[PDB]
DNA sequence: TTTTTTTTTTTTTTTTTTTTTTTTTTTTTTTTTTTTTTTTTTTTTTTTTTT
């Protein structure tokens, strides 16, 4: 299979629920400096699992949308992919 | 004009100092080990709350 398309709640500057458009056989994530582009890595680091330490935050409070400014959202946050492969 | 006297320059000798080079010794930062402590994360029971 292949990597479809994945979906963001919350989770390092993207408030709300999106859905990020689906994936053709080999894409590009462009897009102007601090515009922050890295952090979908970051997600896709986290749902895949990566130890927090490498996560370039400490103590995985900050992670919610807003908290290394000093207020947070909620206390949730929701990344998920959805892997399509061979068999419908 | 020639002879006699003075002074400056050039060059060699020497002596003291400086530099160099190696060698041997020493003592120091560097590198590795072990420990071990902290902090973050985890769990599980307790507590709180909801139907
Ligand atoms: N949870 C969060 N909520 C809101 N803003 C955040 C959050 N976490 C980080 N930020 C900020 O939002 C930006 C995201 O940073 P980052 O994801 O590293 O961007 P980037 O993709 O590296 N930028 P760039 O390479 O210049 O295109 C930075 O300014 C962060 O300080």
């Amino acid at each position: 299979g292949f990597l479809k398309l994945i979906e963001i709640e919350n989770f390092k500057s993207y408030k709300g629920r999106q859905i990020i458009g689906p994936f053709q056989r080999f894409t590009a994530i462009i897009g102007p400096n601090g515009s922050g582009k890295s952090n979908l890595m970051d997600a896709i680091s986290f749902v895949l699992g990566e130890k927090t330490s490498n996560l370039r935050v400490k103590t995985l409070r900050d992670l919610i949308h807003g908290a290394p400014v000093g207020k947070p959202a909620a206390n949730r946050a929701f990344v998920s992919m959805v892997y399509s492969e061979e068999g419908a």
